[PDB]
């Protein structure tokens, strides 16, 4: 029995919440707060430990982009700090390969990174790898076939529909088939050997369309849309279904959690977060 | 029966409010929204039409500097788009001379402009003119003796107390006496042939001090301070008094409107906006 964790987020300001949802009984746990409130961060799990990467402390009386990496142990309900990244990365994306954390893109003030760095838990160290072809913030990241895909985002002047993927053994990036839709701040995850891109923001609108990339046909295909438009949503896969949590629909910070069943190509609302928020990090362990 | 118009502004996100205050009876009108929420814009009036120039649209899912120029007709309650500027200008200053709009300085991402352009309503065209000596975002702008004065601001590294002056017939800029206090995001206007600079940010605190420039003596002199510290305030002159609207005091987004009477050298709270905001464009017609 694993839990869906949601860390940080934004509503009026950057949040400290760590909460966990149990899809099997519908309950929500309230865990220890983050040491620093952060939105636009990403979550991942390595060796049973939850990690919060990057983001931004939005505060009335000061905004500060985060280069921090923090590790939460579900057995002890405790956060510990780890080595910081080389640069602050707000609206970061991350993926894990072989127990290593890849920090992709994100922004530091007006600087929109294309740089990518890699965290080795055993040595508590970051090291830069090859930079992406495109600068990308609000970028979705997915790991598929031991490759690191970077989908959509915002390069500092346009929101993007392009995607590229990274070859860890070769340390190089190649562009792949662009999506049907321009998307920054979409939910990007892997489910049954496909990359899903759900929701997002094209500079004017919030999306509810969802498309998935099939590797061997190099095609993006639309699937069923979500019930709510959302940008800056959290996303994860638990037991063969996609969960999207919160986000922003243009007027509301959502507390809705929708669940995508790939057998019926159907979305449904399965729970509500304890309060509406966007820009969360999400992971399952 | 001229009204004080306040357009756009910022509270957590950029706003699209067009509201008009009547200093005679104390009432507030709610006029048609801007098509695009914008903060850090400026307002000005040419031939009875209200113009909204530049700024930036902050939203929880991403930000977009503006190069837009929009024209609001009080007789029709309708906004019409105009030709855009050559570049986006957030934290812009504007002044009007002979029915032409000068767009001064401001930022686009990492770029801090010293460029300046001129809009001709009769042609719906913008044309570049001589750039300032200094790059200036959050610059105050006032028109006096058919010259364009650019006061204070932020050059990308430091906040400025310098000020310079533009000669339309000669197409050139000249530094003038610098102010006593460093000020970005001050309110700058002309009352009784002097240039007032009210509030702003000195790189450390928001200010409530006000100083005025006498051209005959080339000197800046403090007058009575405002009661509330504020940077990124709106400002205008109506029937011989200075009105400042909203701003930011370092924690709160003010709704306070203060009025300065030069005969008595005293400020007074005369009304409150319908909600606290900073970074508005203001003009009277």
């Amino acid at each position: 029995g694993r839990l869906i964790y949601t860390a940080g987020g934004y509503f009026r300001q950057s949040l400290s919440y760590l909460e966990a949802y149990n899809p099997s009984d519908g309950t929500w746990l309230r865990l220890a707060d983050l040491q620093v409130p952060r939105s636009g961060l990403a979550g991942c799990v390595v060796g049973g430990l939850l990690y919060a990467v990057g983001g931004r402390n939005n505060s009335p009386d000061g905004n500060t982009d985060s280069s921090a990496l923090d590790c939460y142990n579900p057995m002890t309900n405790q956060w510990s700090p780890c080595a910081p990244m080389s640069v602050p990365r707000n609206r970061i994306g991350v993926g894990v390969i072989d127990g290593h954390i890849y920090a992709v893109g994100g922004s530091h003030g007006c600087i929109h990174h294309n740089s990518v760095e890699r965290y080795e838990p055993e040595r508590d160290e970051w090291h830069l790898v090859a930079p992406m072809l495109t600068r990308r913030i609000g970028v979705g990241v997915a790991v598929l076939n031991r490759l690191l895909y970077a989908v959509g985002g915002f390069d500092g002047t346009n929101r993007l529909n392009s995607a590229e993927c990274y070859y860890p053994e070769r340390n190089e990036w190649r562009m792949i088939t662009a999506m049907n839709t321009i998307r920054s701040g979409a939910g990007v995850c892997v489910l049954h050997n496909c990359i899903y891109a759900a929701g997002g923001y094209d500079g004017q609108d919030q999306l509810n369309s969802v498309e998935r990339y099939d590797v061997e046909t190099e095609t993006w295909t639309f699937v069923a849309p979500m019930k709510h438009r959302r940008s800056a949503l959290g996303i994860t896969v638990h037991q063969g279904r996609i969960y999207v949590l919160g986000g922003y629909d243009g007027h509301t910070f959502l507390d809705s959690v929708e669940c995508y069943d790939p057998d019926t190509d159907t979305w449904s609302e399965v729970t509500r977060m304890t309060s509406g928020r966007s820009g969360v990090g999400v992971a399952v362990t």
